């Protein structure tokens, strides 16, 4: 008698449910002056969820509240903002933005965004350091940070001429770097005049608006920027010229702000050396379906490789991509457990391999129309 | 050639889905059909 | 047992059997190989 | 004694760092030995404070629980340890980093307790010098059939 | 089984009658309440709610809820220690007790900021734990 | 076999009942506990 | 146990797309008079 009585068991063998990690958290690190009106310590991350909370934490008129006002006037996002103190020299200002680690083993500058998931359960997907990303030292440490968080580090070049932006984007060659060249000319209510904004947080609000409006698979490269009053050093896009000054910067993988009163973003390409990862849509959708799978399969780490285990991972992995296909994120997919890799030796070591092939939705950056006249139907006006 | 050029500036970064090419083409057939029964053209053929 | 059940050992009166079984291994490393292709892009035509 | 009863002896190393625990688990090169190194921090009713538990009886509670719910053919790692308010020398396992000190401890065939405030086990390895018997599921099922 | 029964048993104004008042104002429920004596320090108060087994061979704190079926034919399905479940030791003792009863142990986090609520909910990982973070502001009839 | 019998046999405050409380808070198992007395020297408590 | 946990790897084995570099960019070099109204320097290239 192993057991004499009723044995009611819960077998727990079904397929699971994979959700997306919300794709719209913005990492921010800009300077501010700490004091009595600012309720934030000058290196710790703050979870800003509203425009009033960004003013209560960093103070009205700070250089990081002006970047939170840029996001919250366009979209409604979650900002994991670090905040730093002003350095005396601009050569050592880049060391405070990058930061690193403290004497007590605490990440200080941009590295404090790695604590965004461990402290607030909000991992940043848009890495924005407005005003400081024009330096190559910060942007190299923001691209390496964007490979830790699978984020898109939004850059902004200098507000000088267009050759200064082409020479700045030549240095990177990384697929997690999205660069917006022309500086936004925005209204400043502190001096009652129009200042020049670094135009990085205004593109950050455009990424976080299309994720709430059109989806994470949608490029923000045709949508309006709201808060601006113009654009410093205006770029030219007339109607359909492929030799315009705006198109020559998108050809050099630099996004721009084009129209009169500066109300369009123009450009969906990252600074990728490979032509595969050129579009910022494909880089964004890949990091979202690589992080949903990794953080959604933490139930299956010691479940035991049976025949119904691989069958109920795949059928729970097929339903994740199928719920993305009719949603509009992907076009088609083919999820299958690899027969050539799940050998009797690789299974005995505890290694199971699944393949998720899929095609993303490419943004239709060049719709062609081939208009012609002919005389094929000319004999149709005869009855 | 200028009605199409200045009328399709909404479709510059929509994303190529099956409903995108469906609704650009069937939004372009209605433009030529409204030209056919107005008398501007005789017939047309719009296709991807 | 094929290599041990001999005709010279059958006279000894001791036959041999083997009980083999493959134990269920715990899936300590569930790898996922996700890729982005351009195979089904022509599926967006009709 | 584990070779006599066909049992699995659940060990626990010292509560020092990982350099002193890997050097302790190198002495054992045989199966039926399960090492759970980092000490469970449990709440004591006598002192009305935390107490460093040896974390050898909490893996035994996890072994005895998975055989009731899932079965003896199921590994007790990635399962919740209950009654535990933390871990002495808290082990880092952030998302998937191989640079963590959890995966640097599992490669010495040592089970760990990894999560924030220590709420699950981590590891299937016994202290075996054989690649076949380097799984606490195979040793538990061969000795039971 | 009623609001008047809790005031007759634990005295009107006590901190467990204030939890029975919180239940009977909303629902018509059946409570298997244990009730512990008020300890000196907030450290030693968590010894009383966790409890264990007495020197007489009898369960004392939350462990006495396992006598809900054998004595009243009422096995509890909602495990609530209001105020003490915000401590990490009592919420883990009620964690394993919720699997001895197949109950949903309704925790409540600290009433501090929301950062200290996600950091408190990152300790449990158990399917039988329900956490309600923000502290309810209710009218007190004693201090008015 | 239970937390009552582990405290009736060894008593609260014993170092082996603290081990039995560690098991019964997570699972419900059969414990064959020996229980020994405390030795003075820790070099011979392992021999005990 | 060389790794314990989920391993999500992008294998990156697609076939890359090749685009045409530049159809008509005209290199020009003719004389001019540098001065006040001329914003260019007499040897550097100017993108027009």
């Amino acid at each position: 008698s192993f057991f004499h009585g009723v044995t009611v068991t819960n077998v727990d063998i079904g397929a699971r449910t994979i959700a997306l990690p919300a794709s719209s958290v913005i990492g921010l690190c800009d300077v501010f002056t700490p004091g009595a009106q600012a309720s934030a310590k000058p290196n710790v991350p703050v979870l800003l969820t509203s425009k009033k909370d960004a003013a209560a934490a960093f103070g009205i008129g700070s250089s990081i509240y002006l970047a939170c006002e840029a996001i919250y006037n366009r979209a409604q996002a979650v900002i994991v903002a670090v905040g730093v103190e002003t350095a005396e020299t601009p050569e050592a200002q880049a060391s405070a933005v990058i930061g690193g680690i403290s004497a007590a083993g605490e990440r200080t500058g941009l590295q404090a965004l790695l604590d965004g998931k461990s402290r607030f359960n909000a991992q940043p997907r848009l890495l924005v350091a407005p005003g400081h990303s024009a330096q190559q030292a910060v942007a190299t440490a923001m691209d390496g940070l964007a490979e830790k968080l699978r984020a898109i580090a939004i850059l902004d070049g200098p507000n000088s001429t267009d050759e200064a932006a082409v020479a700045y984007a030549k240095n990177f060659g990384s697929k997690r770097l999205f660069m917006v060249d022309p500086g936004v000319q925005v209204w400043d209510s502190a001096t009652n005049a129009a200042r020049n904004a670094p135009a990085s947080a205004y593109a950050a609000g455009l990424f976080a608006w299309t994720d709430a409006e059109y989806g994470f698979w949608s490029s923000p490269s045709n949508k309006e920027i709201k808060g601006v009053t113009g654009t410093s050093r205006p770029v030219e896009f007339l109607d359909g010229d492929e030799t315009c000054r705006a198109n020559l910067l998108n050809n050099a993988n630099i996004a721009t702000i084009i129209r009169d009163d500066g109300y369009r973003l123009w450009g969906n390409r990252t600074l990728s050396s490979d032509s595969k990862w050129a579009f910022v849509t494909r880089v964004r959708t890949m990091d979202l379906v690589m992080d949903a799978i990794l953080a959604g399969h933490k139930w299956a780490v010691d479940r035991g490789i049976t025949k119904t285990y691989v069958k109920d991972v795949t059928e729970g992995l097929r339903a994740f991509m199928r719920d993305l296909k009719n949603q509009g994120a992907v076009i088609n997919f083919e999820v299958y457990a690899d027969p050539d890799l799940n050998s009797a030796s690789q299974l005995a070591q505890g290694k199971v391999y699944w393949n998720i092939r899929f095609t993303d939705v490419p943004p239709a950056e060049n719709p062609n129309f081939r208009v012609e006249v002919t005389d094929q139907w000319l004999t149709e006006v005869l009855d």
